[PDB]
């Protein structure tokens, strides 16, 4: 019993982080095989955010200037590259604690866990989503820039994000382990705000399922509807629409609980039009959604790494 | 910005985990140097479950009982002895990734990170806080006893939670890392439940300063009470009381937003008379109670 925001073992990531210096600047890279993988916004300066060309920049960069540091052993840097918002640092060592491993692009809705690090010391780990606005409401302070976000399939790594930065609102962007960002962001000193955001209604929906699973039964309703009613209903309340193919992937937890995804559609619908009166669902008075059903299976089913 | 439940990373504790088997019964230890710790409760059959008597049942055992594993490799157990509910299994190979650590006894309203473990196999890691009731709101299914709570301040690791068991209400019951229970629990079938529960207060006022110092002022007042007056109200919403001790803990965050401790005590009780209103705290409709002033500092 007891459904918690748990996040992956951080161990496997944990023997990858490295301290990236670029003369002032000080963030993280993520050491893997004989590469270093940052932001590359480590090579500006307090002009150059406003508006870098970060060709040029990096140009200018020799291997000496980036000082890398695993633990207290200086790696020599070989070579420098730059794909997308990322920078390459090839290293003359490969990472003896390298992983298997992956890169991957996830979709807003998707959750990942975030290694959150200072000088490439990881100082905790946490669980968020991938918000519908492309930004994540992550825990993080100046000196992140380089923390990682991943899931962990089987015994392989899926490395999905890298954290950049964060916007007036306290939200965080941040890139794939390509350099391409998630959302409508740059990494250039100028005004940009996240956009308004929506509720994850597939993972409110596999959290609802997960209460169900731990004994909370009283938001159920004898009630049912049609996939297009729910959108209508849904979309009036800022939650992303509900496609057939979020209906497939909650049919386990349906099976399992005997509540069809339109009948507990009906209950998330009263929800809304209702509220909770009182009453909580998991030990919390507002529907959760950075639960998605892979989540929800998975810790109620205890899949190990 | 932002406030999140962040856990410890894990990987230090990962590198401990270990498969227990001890007839039908499998659960997890805890490899530490050449010791592999783990419930005491791993020697029980069904029947000598409500009333064992482990001196007993351990003095059966031999070392040939207990299958220890680490990954694909068998340890040998050279040696068996029990301290309270905690085995201790001597094995013949010390454990390469044995980080610096220490055994740390808790009080309630501290909070911990838990790595929940099926088979010695980490399959998450979360944040917990040991509730006033002594019992902990982890997530846990069976198969998890041995799956360990630890914090990990500065290079060290220091280990507060073995999980043993869990309650009727779904809450967890374990011990410290010396086989010493929190709560009145015992590690037998016998009816068992856990106490009332009740908030941990100073927890509270804390998320409530990492809320001011993560810009949300809304909740704040003109008023101040004296810490009588708060403990009353406060007695009555079955919150913890919050003693002088607590007021001295939260003066640093009272130092950095500039909100005295009995303002934000203030605060607090306009809260629990009046509810959030449709408002959030740090994104959440209820005042959160598993951060405490340590936390929330290090967080910030
Ligand atoms: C692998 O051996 C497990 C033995 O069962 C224990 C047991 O409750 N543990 C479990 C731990 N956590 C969550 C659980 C959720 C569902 C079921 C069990 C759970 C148990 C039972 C009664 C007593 Cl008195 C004791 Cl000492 C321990
Ligand atoms: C090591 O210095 C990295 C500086 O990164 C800045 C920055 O906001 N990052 C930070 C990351 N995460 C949380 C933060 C919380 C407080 C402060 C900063 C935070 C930043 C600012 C604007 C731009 Cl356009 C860019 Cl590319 C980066
Ligand atoms: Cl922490």
């Amino acid at each position: 019993s007891g459904f918690r925001k748990m996040a992956f073992p951080s161990g496997k990531v944990e023997g990858c982080m490295v301290q990236v210096t670029c003369g002032t600047t000080t963030l993280n890279g993520l050491w893997l095989d004989d590469v270093v993988y940052c932001p590359r916004h480590v090579i500006c300066t307090s002009e150059d955010m406003l508006n870098p060309n970060y060709e040029d920049l990096l140009i200018r960069k020799s291997n000496h200037n980036f000082l890398v540091q695993a633990g207290n052993v200086q790696l020599r840097v070989i070579g420098h590259s730059m794909q997308n918002c990322v920078l390459k640092l090839k290293v003359d060592t490969a990472n003896p604690k390298t992983p298997k491993y992956k890169f991957v692009r996830i979709q807003p809705g998707q959750t990942f866990s975030v290694l959150a690090c200072y000088n490439g010391s990881p100082s905790g780990v946490y669980q968020c989503a991938m918000r519908p606005n492309f930004t994540i409401k992550g825990s993080f302070l100046n000196g992140s820039c380089g923390s990682v976000g991943f899931n962990i399939d089987y015994d392989c790594v899926s490395f999905c994000y890298m954290h950049h930065m964060e916007l007036p609102t306290g939200v965080h962007a941040g890139t794939d382990l390509e350099g391409n960002f998630y959302g409508p962001f740059v990494d250039r000193q100028t005004a940009q705000a996240a956009g308004t955001d929506t509720t994850i209604t597939v993972n409110v929906l596999a959290w609802l399922y997960a209460a169900v699973i731990n004994g909370d039964r009283w938001f159920l309703n004898r009630f049912t509807t049609t996939l297009n009613d729910f959108n209508l209903v849904a979309m009036k309340y800022n939650y992303e629409p509900l496609t057939q193919d979020h209906v497939d992937i909650l049919g386990p937890l349906s099976a399992q609980t005997g509540i069809a995804v339109l009948d507990m559609c009906a209950s998330l619908k009263e929800l809304l039009q209702n509220g909770m009166n009182g009453r909580t669902i998991l030990g919390s008075a507002l529907l959760e959604d950075e639960f998605t059903p892979f989540d929800v299976v998975r810790q109620c089913s205890g899949v190990t790494f």
